């Protein structure tokens, strides 16, 4: 990244120099353009033809020259030539932080549109300084006003070609401004549309349900419930298929992204905050994520029970018999399945959903394999099972 | 939404203002801005550094200062700062009603294109109010004059600057002016565009379809009547995999879901308006969704027949033997096959498609299981198979 | 389609009306009116608030009042107010010709925007109509001339607001102006974007295949090859899976297209000529299309024969013992394969691709279950075995 | 490409000949005109209708006509009329070269655009040619100057129409250039954004799973080196189901593809240096590219090995016992798996990975049913396995 800083630094240098350069036609500031080669030196450090570019530009010139003994604004162009060298910046750039393409573009196109204003300006000048002699900062305003309300396609008219050559001129900038116009909206527009592509794609499969239910008249009632749903899988991510979605990874590497994914869920449950990781890795490999609405029964009393569930998000009523002495109510970090599936037995109460909930099951076959391994900790929450 | 009407109200309050603020270098006003005021201490009771945002905004601050005791125009930046939170106003408004993206940055952009007009205009006045004392509707109207004919990129040439500082200030707006048409036109081009890519991907399958018969060079008679097929059945949106489809959504919602599906197709057929709903929804389950042109011979007669077709949409011909007498023109809500699939026989009539046909089959497997268990409802349709 | 027509005649009408209508401020014109509400009224008769809606249009008004006894301007809104129907003929023209999505837009704009023109123009006038008493042609040409140079953007500067209440006309129609420039832009960028995602489609494979040799650093010899091959693919569309493709088309006529799919190769070949319909179809249902490159030895002398080969496109080399005797020089109809394959046989002879060639070929396994049952279908081509 | 050749020259003509004719109102280039048809002439000979259109251009008729003997200016069209076979043209430059849709229409709208304006200000002349009776280059140049300036939204103001004729043909430009220019935008827009859906193709899966990285919140620390991890492998492009992406291909060339495949890691290895092309073909066939990252553990010591592992790319560390003898710094071209695999044995000593590394696999089974078969290839890296 520090390459990277380096090249701002002097990126940007450049672009002083190429706009103190064509202004030659009419001390600090020495010190200022040694300071230029200086960088420029420096460059060369940090690095064939490339070599030669850069030298040429370091190359303390017309100071030099001017110690031995219009040329000088000549003696400028060897400075503006290693501009070229933004095509490996550029990469650089975009490997340091890789942003939505585009953005990149549009900033060349300020940079460019600058130099071009600039010097299209000067120019103007130029054909009108062989009207004079010399000329001071109202001359080159008014060349900026003229050149720019030009480029900007508004044209007021104030000022016009009365030679010519004056109109040859003219003609000239017309094209090229208007061009220069056409290029910033293109950047608007495809970065702008690209934006939109991004949020499509997330909401491409829900958009095919709603489609369906349009299709199928189905009311409101449901259709926004529907959407809601989709939502809010998307704010999670839970619908991506993480398994064949990480099962391109490089194993070694994937599988410590696994154990950041183990690392998610593992602290709340006392159970696995006194577990060794050894079962926490091969638990999180079991664990599977499931979503509950509002009301639904979870479990039902008296029904063979062959899974446990952890609460990960979400509120939970645990109740008797009556389905109203809510035994539990039972949160984020609490767990639940473990009396049937220890004791092997039928669910002994029922459990309803209160709200939305997100819950990591295990299979009785999976706990069980798991807890036969280790036994330390079927003997855990076999503990607490007894109530 | 209430809260989001509440933010249309406050999100109005504070553009409303944002245009009187700047006016003030040249009773029921003094009402208004208590009301303006309150509604904001109403925001906030609605609600830390966002806190001290809204306090500074509601804060009644010129008239205080006036009943205690140029600065009443920097007073009224109190309430501008306040619209950042339109940030998150926002994200509420999409989430009331979700729209297409892209509309909502057109108001966006209508919205600060106002605003800049006129603060623009103003500064323009500003400039050449110094070369005057006060002014009236007609100046301002000439800087509004001036002002959007830069920004639109027009520019009649009837005003332009005379000092190097109007100049320069023209040069400013002009380059602002400009900037933000071209941001315009990118929402355009974005919106429209990204309506053609969802009508593109709902003819996708057919216009494949319709590129491999241009390449095998088929005549329209065909190639006319398939892409109608196709159309047909995106209308119906029958094409869409409904199982697979509704087999991401919460098995409880889900089968809702299912349950008005069943409800779609359910009341036309008097067998199962005398059925019960756990035979509706088992069948209903089992039932599928069929398609035939005019003049399919969907039964033939003398064929053995093993399947029940529940006619949804279109006219079918029940014909004898001589393939001429219409035992019944069988329409919505009628249905066929019974007679066979009772019996355990071949079809002892043939059977046409009059138009194109939706029909919902059930097969003598499932036909057999379902009226095994529903042997009532075996009963039921039996009685009416004598004839 | 007629229908159709019938929309055409409608909205020409309409258009014009709107024309004739505002230009009401300043005989055979009567019969023309005449002609109109006539043909209005046929529309009544070709069809609610729509019937209410046409009727109001189709009253022949003014020249009604004339004869029983500014207004008649007035009375000119009473055909305007039918466009609003546009929303159905739309889908009627689409469904009729059904063409590239925006083009229709086009067209819409041009209509519009042209009717905008013209009334912004008379709206000129009539501000300074208010300066007058009646103009001629050269002012309505003159209010045209600003109109336009101002909707364009272009701006001249010849005309300009001298009073405020021309300023504020003007404010008005440069801001309408402008929108509408923009939309016509719109239309022009997702047009001709939407062409080329089309075409992109198509190269999509190819695309993905020839980046991943540019990965490899593959040289141009073979890269510029495979794009061919797949160019020649793509020209052919046989790259599509014919079959899988077909598979979501109503059996009945999906049939009948594999009909006029076994009608593409079935007339060359004398075999096919005098082959009976059933043979036909039950073998073209089993013909695969297989591609050769020149070069290739399609069969080797020696090697067990297990399928036929019919030459749909291209030249092969029937060759004998010293791969140079072209026993037949073997083209488009011919097929090759059956001494082989009739024999039970090893290939008595190599055969070699002259060139590319596209082969309908069929398994032994087929070739003898189909002439098992076409018997007298294998002692023909058995007949011509023989040499 | 030669044919294609052909065009250019023919284009470039045509293109010359369409600017000389219309200036027709106001030696050496007589013997350019016979070059001119000469060459078309040619072109004949290059190739119904189209014949005649060639021929018509190809007629050398004024100075035919002169040396038999306004009107040369109305001959001037008969080698205008030739352009309209761009349309065939331009299919064989595409196919000639492949570029990216949009850059031709880019090229095109430039020509096109460059004979309205040509042929637009000569318009202009003529109007205000019957002001007058001769002119110089300074009309011509005004002419443009205003044409220019109009067409490209600009408008100075400085020139404008006194007469009603004058304002009539103004409009009728004004109308024109604008829509030129939108096109011209059309184009950029277009071809700008189709080059950013290519690189999100690209980056489409990685993007994916950062997104979902994003939802659970994953720190830096890891996703960075994700994204790193799929650039790597973008840019190897290793990441492409090689197989199967190959498998569309002929199998002929897929082959020779697939040897060319072989030909990029077969040289390194003095194995196979020293190999048989039937062996380096099977084993090419049979060898998986295999990923490993920094530190991992590629053999462990003790295990039971069951696959060689040939070094394509990067740094491994070949360690004894201790766990730092590194035995071997095996580097690209190095191969390694050797020892256990020839001995039927565990790794008798430990392999990491130093760098990130890609190695091509083998397994026990490929490798001995291999070199069962290559027994002196079996007999020759034996040979080197003793050490």
């Amino acid at each position: 990244r520090i390459r990277v800083y380096w090249d701002i630094l002097v990126f940007i240098c450049i672009f002083w120099a190429s706009l103190e350069s064509p202004l030659r036609i009419v001390l600090l500031l020495t010190c200022i353009y040694f300071f230029i080669d200086f960088v420029f030196a420096l460059d060369i450090l940090w690095n064939g033809s490339w070599f030669i570019i850069d030298l040429i530009a370091a190359l303390p010139l017309e100071y030099a020259t001017t110690t031995i003994f219009y040329l000088y604004l000549l003696l400028g162009v060897t400075r503006i030539l290693k501009v070229f060298r933004i095509s490996d910046i550029l990469q650089r750039i975009n490997l340091a932080f890789q942003p939505t393409p585009g953005i990149l573009r549009l900033v060349l196109f300020a940079f460019w549109a600058t130099l071009v204003a600039h010097w299209c300006a000067v120019g103007w000048l130029y054909v009108d300084d062989l009207l004079d002699y010399q000329t001071g900062w109202s001359e080159y305003i008014i060349a900026l006003y003229w050149t720019v309300a030009t480029i900007a396609t508004v044209g007021y008219g104030d000022i016009t070609p009365s030679t010519d050559s004056q109109r040859i001129y003219t003609i000239f900038v017309m094209i090229l401004g208007a061009g220069v116009y056409a290029t910033v909206i293109g950047n608007i527009a495809s970065i702008l549309g690209s934006l939109d592509l991004a949020k499509a794609a997330q909401r491409k499969k829900m958009a095919q349900v709603d489609s369906f239910l349009k299709a199928r008249n189905i009311s409101q009632n449901i259709r926004r419930r529907v959407r809601d749903y989709y939502m809010y899988i998307i704010d999670r991510g839970w619908g991506e298929d993480e398994n064949a979605l990480l099962n391109d990874l490089p194993i070694s590497l994937r599988r410590e992204v696994k154990i950041q994914l183990h690392r998610d869920l593992l602290e709340k449950v006392p159970f696995l905050k006194g577990a060794d990781p050894a079962l926490v890795t091969s638990l999180v490999f079991s664990m599977k994520p499931m979503i509950f609405l509002e009301g639904d029964t979870i479990f039902r009393r008296g029904e063979k029970g062959d899974d446990l569930y952890i609460l990960s998000e979400g509120s939970v009523d645990i109740l008797d018999s009556d389905e109203k002495t809510i035994l539990l109510s039972l949160q984020e970090g609490q767990f639940f399945g473990e009396l049937a599936l220890v004791m092997d037995a039928p669910r002994s109460a029922t459990v309803r959903a209160t709200t939305t909930c997100e819950i990591y099951t295990l299979s009785k076959t999976d706990f069980d394999n798991v807890l036969k391994r280790f036994s330390q900790f079927r003997s855990a929450i076999e503990e607490s099972v007894a109530h």
